[PDB]
DNA sequence: GAATTGTGAGCGGATAACAATTT
DNA sequence: AAATTGTTATCCGCTCACAATTC
Protein backbone atom coordinates (compact mmCIF):
# COMPACT_ATOMS: atom_id res chain seq x y z
CA UNK A 1 0.00 0.00 0.00
CA UNK A 2 1.46 3.32 -0.75
CA UNK A 3 4.44 2.23 -2.98
CA UNK A 4 7.33 4.82 -3.87
CA UNK A 5 8.77 4.99 -7.29
CA UNK A 6 12.35 5.28 -7.90
CA UNK A 7 11.07 8.44 -9.39
CA UNK A 8 9.96 9.99 -6.02
CA UNK A 9 13.44 9.46 -5.07
CA UNK A 10 15.07 11.21 -7.95
CA UNK A 11 12.70 13.95 -7.36
CA UNK A 12 13.46 14.42 -3.62
CA UNK A 13 17.44 14.47 -4.33
CA UNK A 14 17.07 16.73 -6.54
CA UNK A 15 18.28 14.24 -9.44
CA UNK A 16 17.44 12.95 -12.96
CA UNK A 17 15.21 9.76 -12.27
CA UNK A 18 18.24 8.17 -14.47
CA UNK A 19 20.85 9.55 -12.13
CA UNK A 20 19.27 6.60 -9.72
CA UNK A 21 19.15 3.79 -12.10
CA UNK A 22 23.04 5.05 -12.16
CA UNK A 23 23.58 4.54 -8.56
CA UNK A 24 20.84 1.50 -8.61
CA UNK A 25 22.65 -0.14 -11.27
CA UNK A 26 25.86 1.73 -13.13
CA UNK A 27 27.81 3.37 -10.31
CA UNK A 28 29.84 4.52 -12.78
CA UNK A 29 29.76 8.77 -13.77
CA UNK A 30 28.15 8.75 -10.37
CA UNK A 31 30.43 10.91 -7.94
CA UNK A 32 29.53 10.33 -3.86
CA UNK A 33 27.76 13.50 -3.48
CA UNK A 34 24.82 12.45 -5.52
CA UNK A 35 25.72 8.50 -4.70
CA UNK A 36 24.64 9.09 -1.42
CA UNK A 37 21.76 11.77 -1.52
CA UNK A 38 20.23 9.10 -4.03
CA UNK A 39 20.45 6.59 -0.98
CA UNK A 40 19.62 8.79 1.84
CA UNK A 41 16.60 9.87 -0.46
CA UNK A 42 15.30 6.13 -0.42
CA UNK A 43 14.96 6.20 3.34
CA UNK A 44 13.67 9.47 3.10
CA UNK A 45 10.30 8.81 1.02
CA UNK A 46 10.81 5.39 2.26
CA UNK A 47 11.40 3.75 -1.93
CA UNK A 48 9.30 0.41 -2.32
CA UNK A 49 9.95 -0.48 -5.76
CA UNK A 50 6.83 -0.63 -8.58
CA UNK A 51 6.62 -4.13 -7.96
CA UNK A 52 4.16 -3.75 -11.18
CA UNK A 53 6.13 -1.43 -13.11
CA UNK A 54 9.84 -2.58 -11.99
CA UNK A 55 9.17 -6.20 -12.70
CA UNK A 56 7.45 -5.42 -15.88
CA UNK A 57 9.89 -3.13 -16.93
CA UNK A 58 12.78 -5.89 -15.98
CA UNK A 59 13.95 -5.53 -12.86
CA UNK A 60 12.19 -7.74 -10.28
CA UNK A 61 15.20 -7.89 -8.48
CA UNK A 62 13.37 -10.98 -5.70
CA UNK B 1 9.90 -19.79 -12.10
CA UNK B 2 9.38 -19.13 -15.78
CA UNK B 3 7.41 -15.93 -16.31
CA UNK B 4 4.92 -16.94 -19.28
CA UNK B 5 4.18 -13.84 -21.18
CA UNK B 6 1.14 -13.31 -23.48
CA UNK B 7 3.94 -13.35 -26.53
CA UNK B 8 4.96 -16.58 -25.10
CA UNK B 9 1.84 -18.51 -25.64
CA UNK B 10 1.04 -16.70 -29.08
CA UNK B 11 4.13 -18.05 -30.51
CA UNK B 12 2.52 -21.23 -28.88
CA UNK B 13 -0.79 -20.80 -30.19
CA UNK B 14 0.10 -18.92 -33.45
CA UNK B 15 -1.49 -15.89 -33.12
CA UNK B 16 -0.79 -12.74 -31.51
CA UNK B 17 -0.11 -11.07 -28.30
CA UNK B 18 -3.30 -9.14 -28.50
CA UNK B 19 -5.43 -12.53 -29.12
CA UNK B 20 -3.63 -14.00 -26.20
CA UNK B 21 -4.35 -11.00 -23.92
CA UNK B 22 -8.36 -10.83 -25.33
CA UNK B 23 -8.05 -14.84 -24.49
CA UNK B 24 -7.13 -13.80 -20.91
CA UNK B 25 -9.42 -10.80 -20.75
CA UNK B 26 -12.43 -12.41 -22.13
CA UNK B 27 -14.09 -9.26 -23.44
CA UNK B 28 -14.52 -8.32 -27.03
CA UNK B 29 -12.96 -9.70 -30.32
CA UNK B 30 -12.11 -12.65 -29.18
CA UNK B 31 -13.33 -15.66 -31.22
CA UNK B 32 -14.16 -19.26 -29.86
CA UNK B 33 -11.69 -20.77 -32.01
CA UNK B 34 -8.68 -18.69 -31.20
CA UNK B 35 -9.86 -18.55 -27.48
CA UNK B 36 -9.46 -22.41 -27.10
CA UNK B 37 -5.98 -22.33 -28.78
CA UNK B 38 -5.04 -19.71 -26.77
CA UNK B 39 -6.32 -21.28 -23.07
CA UNK B 40 -4.50 -24.49 -24.77
CA UNK B 41 -1.12 -22.51 -25.67
CA UNK B 42 -0.99 -21.23 -22.01
CA UNK B 43 -1.47 -24.35 -20.37
CA UNK B 44 1.35 -26.11 -22.13
CA UNK B 45 4.11 -23.05 -21.38
CA UNK B 46 2.26 -22.56 -18.03
CA UNK B 47 1.11 -19.12 -18.47
CA UNK B 48 0.73 -16.71 -15.77
CA UNK B 49 -1.09 -14.19 -16.28
CA UNK B 50 0.32 -10.30 -14.60
CA UNK B 51 -2.35 -8.33 -12.99
CA UNK B 52 0.10 -5.69 -12.34
CA UNK B 53 1.23 -5.22 -15.28
CA UNK B 54 -2.84 -5.03 -16.46
CA UNK B 55 -3.03 -2.27 -13.66
CA UNK B 56 -0.26 -0.15 -15.63
CA UNK B 57 -1.55 -0.72 -19.20
CA UNK B 58 -5.09 -0.04 -17.90
CA UNK B 59 -3.24 3.26 -16.29
CA UNK B 60 -2.52 2.49 -12.64
CA UNK B 61 -4.97 3.53 -10.25
CA UNK B 62 -5.70 4.04 -6.98
C1' DG C 1 -19.83 -0.80 -38.77
C1' DA C 2 -18.38 -4.59 -35.78
C1' DA C 3 -15.81 -8.58 -34.97
C1' DT C 4 -11.46 -11.00 -35.66
C1' DT C 5 -6.38 -10.83 -35.90
C1' DG C 6 -2.21 -8.54 -36.06
C1' DT C 7 0.83 -4.55 -35.44
C1' DG C 8 2.14 -0.35 -33.14
C1' DA C 9 2.15 2.55 -29.16
C1' DG C 10 1.29 3.59 -24.41
C1' DC C 11 1.14 2.75 -19.20
C1' DG C 12 4.92 4.30 -15.49
C1' DG C 13 9.10 2.64 -14.85
C1' DA C 14 14.19 1.54 -15.77
C1' DT C 15 18.43 0.97 -18.40
C1' DA C 16 21.98 2.43 -21.58
C1' DA C 17 24.36 5.83 -24.49
C1' DC C 18 25.51 10.51 -26.06
C1' DA C 19 27.02 15.42 -25.55
C1' DA C 20 28.74 18.93 -22.75
C1' DT C 21 31.41 20.48 -18.78
C1' DT C 22 34.65 19.88 -15.17
C1' DT C 23 39.04 17.99 -13.53
C1' DA D 1 40.48 11.20 -21.64
C1' DA D 2 37.69 10.19 -17.61
C1' DA D 3 34.12 11.29 -14.63
C1' DT D 4 29.65 13.46 -13.89
C1' DT D 5 24.48 14.73 -15.01
C1' DG D 6 20.79 15.40 -17.81
C1' DT D 7 18.13 13.95 -21.83
C1' DT D 8 15.96 10.64 -25.56
C1' DA D 9 14.73 6.28 -27.21
C1' DT D 10 13.56 1.57 -26.53
C1' DC D 11 11.81 -2.26 -23.79
C1' DC D 12 8.29 -4.74 -20.56
C1' DG D 13 3.46 -7.89 -20.07
C1' DC D 14 -0.73 -5.84 -20.79
C1' DT D 15 -4.51 -2.73 -22.85
C1' DC D 16 -6.07 0.35 -26.47
C1' DA D 17 -6.16 2.06 -31.12
C1' DC D 18 -5.51 1.47 -35.96
C1' DA D 19 -5.45 -1.25 -40.27
C1' DA D 20 -7.07 -5.06 -43.04
C1' DT D 21 -10.40 -8.70 -43.90
C1' DT D 22 -14.72 -10.96 -43.29
C1' DC D 23 -19.39 -10.91 -41.93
Amino acid sequence: MKPVTLYDVAEYAGVSYQTVSRVVNQASHVSAKTREKVEAAMAELNYIPNRCAQQLAGKQSL
